[PDB]
């Protein structure tokens, strides 16, 4: 009984991805092809029917069943659409679209993070009993120069066909609660460059840097010039969070950020420690000088335990 | 006599809230039966229509009511429609949206507040001696992933349905100047972490290390430092306010970092102030020194004591 | 002769003032009623017709004057449309809108400044002769709690129907020139609080703190100090003009600022002239502690003939 | 036998300068009268056909010719559309307008640039032998509060009515290449108030004071001072590039941030010379001294030859 | 058999390029020639058909055929249509179009980067079996003006007409697999003017003044001093991100930057290296004093191999 529909997706473009809305944008084809009561067209030639005209067919009677992008986010942009009419019974959809769409992605390992691109497909009004999914293809370019792309596609495309059950129905009852739907993945890795050689190594420069603060030899200069590597580090909490993604949690970057802070008051505790840690008011420097390399270990050490993931 | 009307709204995403538009965004689809005129129907199977075929039906005679959202703000966005009409009367009608809604939120305890995201809906031309909300039905997804999300919602949908008086009607008067309103009810209180380590730790760090003003010898180089002091703050408040949502009062936030500048600025006025307020010219170490932990018993003190709620 | 028509406009939200723009968004409901031809309903109760049937009916000859929003910037977006007619004749147009509107729009006292947001509405085609606007009525929303909203509303809107004369037009003569318009206003005032606690206060204690300049003891301090302030001020200025609205002039923040690049660089000139005032190149120290109250005055004074207005 | 067409061009609103694009925004009317076979109407009185019926009338065969805004960009949002039609053959189309313009701006003088705002009227599809405009009128508002708007609009639109030749045009040979254009143009000149105060000003004030470096007296002094001052120079490079508009080329401002950098570092190399100049390793205090209004001299006057105009 | 079309392509405008996106904005018309069966037109004259009014021509059957902008982001927003229908047979397409196009771009050689503007133009539905191109005219405006300009056209289109085979087809076999496909290509490279004089150019000047740290005599004063420009060049690198465009990966600005934070953390080291590399404490002013031009060439090597192209 029911009608077996054929899909095949074009992906031409996936790109505009949003951190704080979690979603990304995707232009691509749509083609669906099924099988239905044979029809007179002119000529013994498939007859082509565009846009505007594709409607008119549906007010004759024609039956073009509407499939839906589960996961779009708002209207997609449909650009051109065509109607194949085979005088075979068989009837191929093609439009073209622009839209998007929604996944959950997790930024934390952010700028190392893997992400995949969904496509969920399911029609509108028609269960698995009238209309149901045959078989899924998905086509994707060959990237030859991904190392200019933000996202680097990770193997071609995934795809499983499977069925819906809708508990909470206005409708009936018996086994029409389920629908045919088509889920495509795409995975993928984020182009870690940018961030590596822009933000995470003039991270680490300025936050060694910090530690040479010991090497001072006097406490008020000690002191004071924390206050400068104090504001150093502000300053760049500034500059990584005006540029980077904006996201409701802590990333990697942002928990370096919270470390500099903190190795920064750590020293001015042991800067303003050493000048009283010995009865005579003595500076002990025994403290000091052990923080020329207590310090770029110790917090490299137990900064070194950053297994978070 | 009233068309008796079932409502069920089940809601995909509630995202992208705007603070300063006091606006969320929601994504989700609309069911409303109701029972009218049986029908003959191809087979004794119900109808499915779809799209710009619900407006065909429209013309030749058959009642959609416009069911508007009172608090969206701007046409919502709607994709598939879906007419189903069924042999022994009932009509159902389906619809997916994406639309901006409105409501009092009051964010004033950032990061630590509570918002709620309602929905109401209500017939836009028919009374409630011609349509009434019967029963209101709202499914939401479980999220327990909640961790990578924003915001923690505080249980399950709860709904109220009710009737309103419109005082000023240009219409007729008896009984007919009422209206069956849905009203749907979200609670969530927000995931304060991200600014607890990234915006509230590190102010605290600021301003502590703020204190240790004191703790320099010479006149001159307290009073120095306390100007860079004073510019760190300024650049801290940049920062946040850069990165943190706009809103027309201050938050906590917005108060330690005032409370960053008058902790410096009454630093100003006691390091200049032990430097003069004595005889023979020689510096009141005894008022500096004990400052030493006023200060950071002061603040955390008279700080201790925000109690505005 | 002309047809009388009465006219509602119930305002949900006023939101967006774009300052650089000078418009602001309005969310409502406009209602317009006439009485024309007696008709034959359907039971003679009175006939509702919704969105898309509102263009059947006027194709088929009924007439609906299109009302022009004359201040709109850009087409307004039109939500549920109604059409509600009587068997007596009378004829009533209801309709949801949200539009960018626009008025004349002084920030310069800023941010205690008061705008009035008005609605200016007049028929398209038809000439007072031909339709014209017998009464206005405006509700508006009591917020309550109007502490958590960016504007404060100010007393109910104010209502002008009035006529209008076109000098150059190419129709015709007799009285056939002049249109009748309804004018709506509602006053109001900026909510000045976050403006005040986190942007003049801190620069109040800033330009002030600044004034302890002159209690350094060398002039080799003193002048040095200097260029720390000088720089707290422009990271003032971008902090302030960051988050502040753009506008095409001065306010009252952008000149508090001015003025601490004055103070600061009035001292600059004093400082590096005590050095040199007097023979000997000896720190003419009776200048300075002279200026210590001097400047805490005379700023204090000079700036406080700031009645431009 | 070429149809004549008066067009009238009321504006509204001028706004929206976008200067990367070179773009401008303009709210209007255009009004639009021809000629055409006599006709019946309703009464020997004129007839007005608004909105969705002005498709209708086109498709009995009324000739609605259009006119096409050539330097638009992007299809402009038409407010409400009207037809007046006159029983003795005239017909006068008239439209609300919001569009996006283009024309060739300059903005090498900012903040003192003046620009002319274009708006260009053709026929889209009927050339001069088939329509042609016989005259263009332009109203303008008459500002009186041009204080408190960005741009100051010098003087009365001008108009120009002429022939453009298309050289390709796959069509025929004889005359059917030449159109005739409406062009308006309206001067207008920049509000240089915000531009002048807050950001001329204090930057002049800033690179003044970037002079007194050689006031102070030691050596180590005059050079660790100068890392605060280009430190300064790059917070202000900041601080305007934020505000001011983006643009392809430097701006006068951009000169004077510029020029600031050259002081501060012309400064830099002399004060580094000074302490080396001569035997005995002697701070040349001859070179320094002279150079308190050396500098202020060469800068200022090697700074009056930014003739670039 | 195939039908022959005819296009010319006049180009207006190209702005707004979006460098994440990878794509841009053209403006422009389309025009599109082919012979069909002779027609009846009213007078042995041509006939033109504009607007709506070319739908109302493809319900009675007239064939005209969709142009697909292959590489277009999103339906293209189309302005003006027209249909000139001749006599003889030959049809005319003409239509306005803004589009965001896309291509594949390289912004690594920023700001001196070479781009090329693409568009794609395929048809929709017929092969080349049923509907080729025969030739393409591309034209453009000539600027003499491009010293305002972002970008500087460097060179007529370039044309090319091919073919491609589509791999995956549900179709037939024999030769149905082939389309006709319009390449237009137009070069362009960027306006170096704002970014050598106000972003290169500093960023020299800071790099440069760094260097002065070496002519310090104390370590003290090396040491403290390096920190400040730490802080500087965080500060610069804000500056730049904030307004060069965003991308993926790293320009020449970038690593600039990076070499910028590199000879400062360098700087960091020897000064602390040649504090205590000889033995009693002398301090090594040799190390130093070399330092005084081994960074100035060592930098300006290891920078000037920055050849990666
Ligand atoms: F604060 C400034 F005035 O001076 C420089 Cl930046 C600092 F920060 F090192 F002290
Ligand atoms: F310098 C920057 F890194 O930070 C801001 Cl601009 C300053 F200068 F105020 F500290």
């Amino acid at each position: 009984r029911p009608v077996d529909v054929s899909v095949s997706i074009f992906i031409n473009k996936i790109y505009g991805v949003n951190t704080l809305e979690q979603t990304y944008k995707v232009d691509g084809y749509i083609v669906a092809q099924w099988t239905g009561k044979p029809r007179k067209t002119p000529g013994d030639k498939p007859l082509i029917v565009e846009n505007t005209q594709i409607e008119r067919w549906i007010n004759n009677g024609l039956w073009v069943p509407a499939l839906e992008f589960i996961n779009v986010v708002g209207s997609p942009d449909t650009g051109n659409k065509r109607l194949m009419l085979f005088p075979d019974g068989r009837v191929i959809y093609n439009a073209r679209f622009l839209g998007s769409f929604s996944n959950d992605m997790d930024f934390r390992l952010f700028p190392f993070d893997r992400q995949q691109f969904v496509l969920e497909l399911e029609p509108f009004s028609y269960n698995n009993q009238q209309l149901r999914f045959s078989d899924i293809q998905v086509y994707t370019e060959n990237i030859d120069n991904e190392e200019i792309d933000e996202w680097w596609i990770r193997g071609k495309a995934s795809t499983h066909i499977s069925d819906i059950r809708y508990d909470h129905l206005s409708s009936v009852q018996p086994n029409q609660n389920e629908f045919s739907r088509i889920t495509v993945r795409i995975d993928a890795v984020r182009n870690p460059s940018y961030y590596l050689w822009s933000f995470i190594l003039p991270l680490g420069l300025i936050i060694a840097a910090s530690w040479s603060v010991f090497w001072l030899e006097s406490f008020s200069e000690r002191l004071q010039t924390s206050f400068t590597l104090m504001l150093t580090v502000v300053a760049y909490a500034f500059y990584t969070s005006n540029i980077l993604p904006r996201l409701p949690y802590t990333t990697v970057i942002d928990q370096m950020i919270i470390a500099g802070y903190g190795s920064i008051f750590a020293a001015i505790l042991l800067i303003i420690f050493a000048h009283h840690r010995q009865a005579n008011g003595v500076e002990d420097d025994l403290l000091i000088q052990r923080c020329r390399l207590a310090f770029p270990l110790g917090f490299l050490a137990i900064g070194c335990v950053l297994v978070i993931r």
